C-alpha cells in the first residue's frame, strides 16, 4: 500500500449510474473543495458500472475539507465519502 497516497485519497460510493463520466461530474464538487491530480474511474466492469471511483488530491488539506462533503445531498441522493486512513486520535 502507498502511504503517500493514503493522506491524499478518498474513496466515494453510493453514486448514481446515470452519470456517463464520473471524472467530470464529480470534478465541480471535489475541485470546488480542493485540487484534484486525477480520477481513476472503474472500467474493468464486464457488465454494468460499479458506481464507485477514487479521487487523489495534490495537497492533504484538500482531503480535510473533503470530509465535510460527506453525506451531502446530490441529485436528491446522499453521497458517501470516507477517508483512506482512519483517525484513531482526534
Amino acid at each position: 500500500h502507498d502511504s503517500s497516497k493514503d493522506s491524499i485519497t478518498v474513496f466515494v460510493s453510493n453514486l448514481p449510474y446515470s452519470m456517463q463520466e464520473p471524472d467530470t461530474k464529480l470534478r465541480p464538487l471535489f475541485e470546488a473543495c480542493g485540487e484534484v491530480v486525477q480520477i481513476r474511474p472503474i472500467f474493468s466492469n464486464r457488465g454494468d458500472f460499479r458506481g464507485y471511483c477514487y479521487v487523489e488530491f495534490k495537497e492533504e488539506k484538500s482531503a480535510l475539507q473533503a470530509l465535510e462533503m460527506d453525506r451531502k445531498s446530490v441529485e436528491g441522493r446522499p453521497m458517501f465519502v470516507s477517508p483512506c486512513v482512519d483517525k484513531s486520535k482526534n
